[PDB]
């Protein structure tokens, strides 16, 4: 028996669920058949492949299928998609709760002192629009709707190094800094060295996964867990119950809040 | 029914160089009409399990890369599928292989640094991985040729980002530090840069580094790495047709490639 998965090649993220997709999938007696998207394959072709093999199910990671196209492929065969909410009622997902996220990472640094702080969303990408809004309402929540900022970024570190670039340039830059992910993150945190400043005695920084590059002992980023194992196996039952009958169901996973040191007191 | 035919891809999952080598498998396997099944190998996914998977498939050809199976377990699964190995030697007659000449792709970074006038030269290695002893040992041979043996200086690393920052702690540490660091590969050099910025010194004005691979690491923007190309997208090609020769009847070869210098902005004269 087999299970279909269509993940980003380049992407720390789903290299994690896809780890873990492997042995919840084992787990259940499911092998699995991945189909990588990367720049020269696009989405389409990714899980048009999958459609070639004897897949039960299809769990697409941050899929960016438009409605019609999630619908096309729901008719073909049990269809779920993974840290997004898939927009159709046929089409089940497992994802994090973007929002409450964003808030941990807010209210940890409020807590450090910081009022001013800043953050690079992920512009269109899966779960930016909650993030960007989370972060917006946990400012406000805080009372600091006033000194909070946000820069347009993306998922990779380049967006992350702009967009702090961006950032240092405003009349009064942000004492702290939530990226989008530890991927922008870590081009934010390149940035921050290469520039003179320390982290975190002048700036703190948070990413969001808690990927490979979080964990890197001379990095040491403080950041959010989606609880990629629990996910990866919500994930596959998910689809599994879907393939018995089951409705397709939207499941949000609570994330939690990762310290490492990058960051601390605000400055002065 | 027949009319998909599939080659088997076995790769290390987040490994920077293994991701840009399928996505190019992938790319070469469509013009010749082939779809690809993965396999992904893992901390909690041994490539042995990798590899079991990829049998109950119908893959007509089995492509390692940088695999880690001795002959024994080579020989095993060459008895049921044609197959060849990539980045490596196979060390087995009847098992393919197509690798870049690692001696002269390391040659390539001493001599690009002793042209720059350097002298006390270092390089992380990576220990036991593919690649590692052929990298270590071209570049020992290529400080000797240029009669700097004496200020030659090989410390043990890996493929990982902490490998490289742990290296060139050891290396900043010594009596006589290292001008330049040759790096076993891109994600180890992204980690001596990241150690080197963070210790206060510029790279390339007082340390000059070089990668290897030529992965998405070395060419971000704000990076800027020198590296040594393995031309993925030919490698890719050479690793898919050498497979469907075998497949076709046609005899097991060990091809090497020739790698090439890209530079960028992590080198530059002796300070």
């Amino acid at each position: 028996r087999l299970l279909g998965v269509v993940f980003e090649l380049q992407q720390p993220f789903h290299g994690d669920l896809v780890e873990q997709i492997y042995a919840a999938a084992t787990r259940r007696g499911y092998d699995v058949m991945l189909s990588a998207v990367a720049p020269s394959r696009a989405e389409k072709v990714a899980v048009q492949a999958l459609m070639r093999e004897r897949c039960e199910a299809a769990i697409l990671l941050g899929t960016r299928f438009d409605t019609d196209e999630l619908g096309a492929l729901a008719d073909r065969v049990p269809a779920l998609v993974v840290a997004r909410a898939s927009g159709l009622p046929g089409v089940g997902a497992v994802r994090g709760d973007d929002v409450a996220g964003i808030t941990l990472a807010v209210d940890h640094l409020t807590e450090l002192g910081h009022r001013n702080i800043a953050h690079i969303d992920g512009a269109d990408a899966p779960g930016g629009a909650d993030r960007r809004a989370g972060f917006l309402a946990a400012m406000d929540r805080h009372g600091l709707s006033a000194s909070a900022t946000v820069v347009t970024g993306g998922t990779t570190e380049t967006e992350g190094a702009e967009g702090m670039h961006t950032l240092l340039e405003m009349p009064t830059p942000p004492t702290a800094v939530v990226a989008f992910n530890d991927r922008c993150a870590t081009g934010v945190l390149d940035l921050l060295v290469r520039s003179g400043r320390d982290v975190p005695a002048d700036i703190s920084v948070v990413g969001y996964d808690d990927s490979r590059l979080a964990r890197i002992p001379h990095v040491q980023m403080t950041t959010i867990s989606q609880d990629a194992t629990h996910m990866a196996e919500a994930a596959v039952d998910g689809a599994l119950a879907q393939i018995s009958g089951d409705k397709a169901v939207d499941l949000v996973l609570a994330p939690h809040l990762v310290r490492r040191a990058t960051t601390g007191p605000v400055a002065h």
